[PDB]
């Protein structure tokens, strides 16, 4: 290999991990990394944690020092410094020293481009004026807001953005002891996840006393940001606010070269990491990638990505192409409070949007086996093609178990496997860690069980309207359970009695069943199919339905 | 259409595979016939009811026999052994244990799921060991529990250190039971390699356990309470817990001529059927396929009796058969404070088998340093260097362990290569992961070694390299020198190592140690692109100190 002159533009996630492995395949090319702030890779994702007092030691969120990792690497590390301008047929760039002030253009033979993603600040009237008002991406940032809460006392917060940051923004904000109000547009918490699911994560937001608001939006910063008007026309008195409401891609340097723009202003990039300019590749928060489900061209701004991408460009650019990147499936995970929630592929508002028929399963199964203490409940739903077993998704919560199960899904997905292969992954079983069936086992036999036409099933969203139009719902679970509440219409023969009871189920009505967690429901599914009657499950059960739906839950 | 269904075993695999067909068919009559009081009892919780951490003894009883009866409408028969299978009558008969009496019942299909009994071995003195105990079932684990109660047993000794054994040993300390484990083996846990036991030998020693290892019981003396060794040790000991390994309950497939595999176990086709058509098996009593290299083995674990079961089911009355592609052996146990997790095979089978491999030695945190409460994952894979096929990992640690082994399980079950683990894209945040996971990790590791990119050496070669000429350099900052170095080691930390070059002779190979290895590699690429011989010492002074701490120079 010829050695080259590399520059390398933002020296966090992909910055930094494209500069280390590229000086790991080459001592003689000139390395230089260019970041317009005071650090180089930071733990963004610490940042949060800092706030909340719970990472305690501000020196820990810096992952590499400029002196240590200029040393290892022998890399030209320029902090402070602000990239301007591409000049890309003079293979240029033009820097500005910030603290300095002089400017001057630094030639390259391969430039790239990870300046990541800004935060979305809305045009909302008095936002200017908004005196405790903060956006959260870097370490400056976080000095600020938490200079404000050491300094100004505050008593309430307002956090408006209910993706996976302003949650967390949420979770560390009532561990200071700041009472706090979040303010969503959208019906539910968390995007990535399903309204059902969603559910489960407001209950235990609103059991740490959290306000919820959703279906609103500000509509006016008044008294200096200390009054918030909500569209709706409701107020919200306040002590400071966070914006959390997602990124856009710093793709200016990009659109100023004239560089091919993807989706929502994305730097678009070919198989390589290339731009539109050959000499030039992106990567990280910045560019477009396919998801790995669909192929579908999108944005996914996640650390994982970001820190593949450069590892694997380091390579691309040294002709080892023989791997080249798969897409990003959109593996995701937060802990609220004392609830960890995941996510990965699809969720069915993205299938729907695009018109891909699928089904859905949702079992709930222990963290490990119940007999041995502290067992959790984990809730597994799989979304999944009902014709090849194709999986589109999956969501995870719980307190416990849930990083695991959410990892095993994970990794099959990437790994081409169907929801007939989940049963046979064979997993680590002893009683502190599992069962003898894993719940990732679970959900695939209750997934495989639709695939291959043992149990036809409905879904809580579809039972009412069910019942109303002549549904006969059969309740399976034991009379006891029946004072958590049911679903309307429900007539109840518990699952134990039903094969005694078989003349009392209709034979000229559609028959629907349901229990407390589908399991049970499933199992007088399939009896009832083999005696003959046409029957479904309903999916999740009472347990599931009553979450959702609580409001119409009868007594 | 209608079959009369006979399950032989009431627990893993034969509730497993009963509850199931039922599912799939009302129509069969399903007899599960069982020797013993209970039906899916929790085999796996007997240590920790044992040591008081299941305190509910109910808790044990998974299903009771009543209830998945009518669940099911099953057929249970409990106290009743099976004694005989006639085969070509097709009937078996049954022993009524209580009474002695007997009675022949006809079968369309057998199903055999006996399990497997515990090894006891002729020691001089065994037959009158009044406090010597096997485990298996829970009148086993009554006995064990009662006999503590009433003798308070100030010190036990537990023969056999596999899983189950060194769960023993756990529950019986945690009990304030003084314990001596004594072991044929120079290591605890068969499935890990010696180096990782060495880990695992550390841990057990600082929660007070005795370890005795290459020795065995040549005589039990004063009715159990004298524990003669090979070595000349005595043990003066109040209770034995026998633990050395389980032998197939085959006895019934033997007496009808079946056809038997390795280790006395029920020989049986893709789909568990045995040498008469109308005959299945399933469970420890079986031989299995190891998923990694397709040889005959016995692996006595629950998913495996449990999957076949299910499997098995729906080979009979489900749709189109899946056949089982072999045990890959995925197991974990807790020891004190740590997890121990293996999978696929390890070194010493490799060797047996003459199978070429390399290995690395990942230690990884639970999740990114600058979160609280980190905690070290050691993960070892084991590879081909030409394909990069997996042959089998072993990972330790306080926490994430088991997580970290599923995903890797699961990788090989699905047929990727090391080459594939970096690109594995799992739940990162602050709390869980890293932005590469400890998988990942090793993942690149063991690529950078299928593509050449690193030449490394083990912590059995290096002592012997060094006296045989190699130069040996600790990449690491004067201050972790703290617990030692490696004999013949020359400090050159790394962040000064491309400054001090000129330090390096270029007409001998360079041989490179940091703590956990991952310097060491950094310092071996920059060598090896300075046109030097390098190679990499896998896993550090950590891991080297770890097994062979009295080599260690200060
Ligand atoms: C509060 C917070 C929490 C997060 N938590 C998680 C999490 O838990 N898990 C997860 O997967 N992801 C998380 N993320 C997202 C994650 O930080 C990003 O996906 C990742 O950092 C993307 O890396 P990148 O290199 O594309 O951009 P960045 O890491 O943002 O790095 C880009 C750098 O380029 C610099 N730059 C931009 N333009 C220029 C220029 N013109 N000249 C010089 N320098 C420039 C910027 O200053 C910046 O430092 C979180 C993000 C935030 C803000
Ligand atoms: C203490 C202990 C802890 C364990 N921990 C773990 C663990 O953590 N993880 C793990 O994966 N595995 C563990 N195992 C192993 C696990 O129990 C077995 O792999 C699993 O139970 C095998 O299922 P099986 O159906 O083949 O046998 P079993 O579950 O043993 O069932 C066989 C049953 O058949 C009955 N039977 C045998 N012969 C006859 C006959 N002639 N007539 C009538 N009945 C008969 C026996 O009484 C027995 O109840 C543990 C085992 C023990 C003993
Ligand atoms: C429990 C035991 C009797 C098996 O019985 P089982 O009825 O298959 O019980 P499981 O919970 O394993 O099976 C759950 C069934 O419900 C289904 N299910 C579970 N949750 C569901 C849900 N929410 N919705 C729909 N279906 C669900 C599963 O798909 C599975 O059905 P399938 O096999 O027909 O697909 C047996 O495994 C046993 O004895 N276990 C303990 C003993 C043991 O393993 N010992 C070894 C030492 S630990
Ligand atoms: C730390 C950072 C600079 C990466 O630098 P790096 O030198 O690649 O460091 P890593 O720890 O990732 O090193 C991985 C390398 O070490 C190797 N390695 C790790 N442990 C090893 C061991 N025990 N033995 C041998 N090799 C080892 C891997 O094989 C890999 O080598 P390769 O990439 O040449 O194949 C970058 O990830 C970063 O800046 N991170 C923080 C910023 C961030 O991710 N932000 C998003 C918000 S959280």
């Amino acid at each position: 290999w010829g050695s080259r002159k590399i520059v390398v533009v933002g020296g966090v996630a992909g910055g930094a991990s494209v500069a280390a492995r590229l000086r790991r395949l080459s001592e003689e090319d000139e390395i230089i990394m260019v970041e317009r702030g005071e650090y180089i890779s930071f733990a963004n994702c610490g940042l949060p944690y800092y706030i909340g007092g719970v990472i305690t030691e501000r020196q820990k969120l810096l992952v590499q020092t400029v002196e240590r990792m200029s040393k290892r690497f022998n890399l030209d590390i320029r902090v402070l410094s602000e990239v301007v301008k591409i000049n890309k047929e003079e293979k240029t760039i033009t820097i500005k020293n910030v603290t300095t002030n002089e400017t001057y253009n630094e030639a390259y033979d391969v430039l790239i481009l990870s300046p990541g993603a800004k935060p979305i600040v809305p045009s909302i009237p008095g936002i200017e004026e908004a005196k405790a008002l903060f956006t959260l991406r870097n370490v400056p940032d976080t000095d600020r807001i938490k200079a404000y809460i050491d300094e100004k006392k505050p008593r309430h917060a307002t956090v408006i953005g209910g993706g996976f940051i302003g949650v967390e923004m949420v979770e560390n904000l009532r561990e200071r002891g700041i009472e706090v109000t979040l303010v969503e547009m959208a019906n539910q918490v968390m995007p990535p996840i399903d309204y059902e699911m969603a559910a489960y994560v407001h209950e235990h937001m609103k059991n740490h006393d959290v306000e919820l608001v959703f279906e609103d939006g500000v509509d006016a910063l008044e008294e200096n940001g200390a009054v918030v008007r909500l569209k709706s026309g409701s107020v919200i008195q306040t002590d400071m606010l966070i914006l959390a409401i997602g990124v856009q891609p710093e793709s200016s340097l990009a659109k100023g070269a004239g560089l091919a723009l993807g989706v929502r202003g994305t730097i678009k990039v070919n198989e390589k990491f290339q731009t539109s300019d050959p000499h030039i590749y992106a990567i990280g928060d910045a560019i477009e990638v396919k998801d790995f489900v669909t192929e579908t061209e999108t944005m996914i701004p996640l650390a994982w990505p970001a820190n593949r991408q450069g590892r694997m460009l380091a390579d691309i650019i040294h002709g080892h192409t023989d791997s080249l990147y798969k897409g990003t499936l959109g593996t995701s995970v937060a802990k609220v409070f004392d609830l960890t929630v995941a996510t990965t592929g699809l969720n069915e508002k993205i299938l729907k949007r695009l018109n891909i028929p699928y089904e859905v399963v949702h079992v709930q199964a222990n963290s490990h086996a119940g007999y041995y203490p502290n067992a959790t409940p984990v809730l597994i739903k799989l979304i999944f093609n009902k014709d090849s077993g194709k999986i589109y998704g999956a969501q995870t919560l719980g307190r416990d178990g849930v990083d695991k199960r959410m990892d095993v899904i994970a990794t099959a997905i990437k790994a081409n496997l169907t929801v007939l292969d989940l049963p046979d992954l064979e997993l680590s079983y002893a009683p502190p860690y599992s069962s003898a069936k894993d719940p990732v086992n679970m959900v695939g036999y209750a997934a495989s069980n639709i695939v291959d036409g043992f149990v036809d099933t409905v879904q809580w969203h579809e039972i009412d309207r069910i019942v109303e139009n002549g549904g006969y719902l059969i309740d399976v679970r034991e009379p006891n359970e029946l004072k958590q509440g049911m679903i309307k219409g429900s007539i109840n023969i518990p699952l134990d009695e039903l094969r005694d009871r078989l003349e009392e189920v209709p034979v000229d009505k559609d028959i629907y069943i349901t229990c407390q967690l589908g399991m049970r429901g499933y199992v007088a599914a399939r009896m009832l199919m083999e005696k003959g009657y046409k029957v479904k499950n309903v999916d999740g059960g009472f347990k599931l339905y009553g979450t959702v739906l609580p409001e119409r839950i009868v007594y």
